[PDB]
Order: C-alpha cells, then sequence, then structure tokens
C-alpha cells in the first residue's frame, strides 16, 4: 500500500510540475510576443 | 491582431518615408534649377 501509494505521488508530482513548467514557459513566451510588438524601433527614422 | 496592426505600421512608415525622401530629393533638384539659371555667368564677358 505504502508503494502504490508513492506511485501516485511519483506521478502527479512528476506531470504536474512539467506542465507547470511548460505553461510558465508558454506565459513568458506569449509576454515577450507582446513586448516586442510594442518594442517595434522601425519609428526611430522619423531622425531621418 | 498584433501583427496584422504591425504589418500596416511597417508597411505605411516605409513607404511614406520614401516618397517623403524622394519628392524632398526632387525639391532641392527644383530649387538648384531654378539657382542656377540665375547663377549663369556668361555676364563676365563684360570686362572683356
Amino acid at each position: 500500500r505504502n508503494l502504490a501509494a508513492l506511485e501516485a505521488k511519483i506521478s502527479e508530482a512528476k506531470t504536474k510540475k512539467n506542465m507547470l513548467q511548460a505553461r510558465a514557459k508558454a506565459a513568458k513566451a506569449n509576454a515577450e510576443l507582446q513586448q516586442t510588438l510594442g518594442g517595434l524601433g522601425t519609428s526611430s527614422a522619423t531622425s531621418a
């Protein structure tokens, strides 16, 4: 029974962290996309 | 939507500057023509 319970802990603990890490990485990737769209620098040509 | 908007900015920003630059270059070219017509130097023969 300890092994059966231990297996459940390992499986859920492993998978939940991975997906959390994946989505967290996805989150920053989306945020970077929004930041870059605002960070477009072609407006600097006004000096020219 | 950010990409679609960003594309519009790039296209208009690029083309408007180019035409502005072209006409600006054209403007000075026309002005030079008028200046040169007044700057004709054949009148210096009066000394001869």
